[PDB]
């Protein structure tokens, strides 16, 4: 009677990369906070000693008038937030740069003249939603191929240049 055998049930994925460095430049605030959490609940590990770094560069956002569509007097809100991110490999190399930008505008009402700039403050609430869930998604589109090969054009073009030079 043998009875080597295991169980099953298997959820886990497996994605490119397993393990990536979470960090930010320039002090830090939310967006890095959220990714380490949500990548490490993707089954992701993060470590300081990954092959690649996630580094948040800056954040912005913007607060504006849009006026109103008209010659009326009502005019809302847009709201433009700006994260800045970069992908570095090796020898603190730049292997791809890119930034995500969500755009969300704000309901003003004529009675919520004044209540409107008050309320424009609990969307903040619901913005740091948007930031992460399609930040995140860029890191799932990435390979180690295209990080690899990206390090390498790079390692071949500061080089190049240094051999260009005397």
């Amino acid at each position: 009677g043998t009875s080597g055998f295991q169980l099953r049930g298997l959820g886990d994925a497996q994605f490119a990369l397993k393990e990536i460095d979470v960090s930010a430049r320039n002090a830090y605030g939310p967006t890095v906070r959220e990714l380490k959490e949500t990548l490490e609940n993707s089954g992701v590990k993060v470590t300081s000693n990954a092959p690649y770094h996630l580094v948040l560069v800056r954040e912005d956002n913007q607060q504006r008038t849009v006026s109103y569509t008209g010659s009326a007097r009502g005019a809302e809100f847009e709201l433009t937030n700006t994260i800045n991110y970069e992908i570095v490999g090796a020898n603190d190399l730049v292997l791809m740069s890119n930034q995500v930008q969500v755009q969300k505008v704000y309901v003003h009402d004529e009675n919520n003249l004044i209540g409107s700039d008050q309320e424009a403050a609990q969307l903040r609430s619901e913005m740091r939603r948007d930031l992460i869930q399609q930040l995140s998604m860029r890191l799932q589109a990435l390979t180690p191929a295209q990080l690899d090969e990206a390090q390498r054009q790079a390692e071949a073009k500061a080089k190049a240049e240094a051999e260009a030079l005397r």
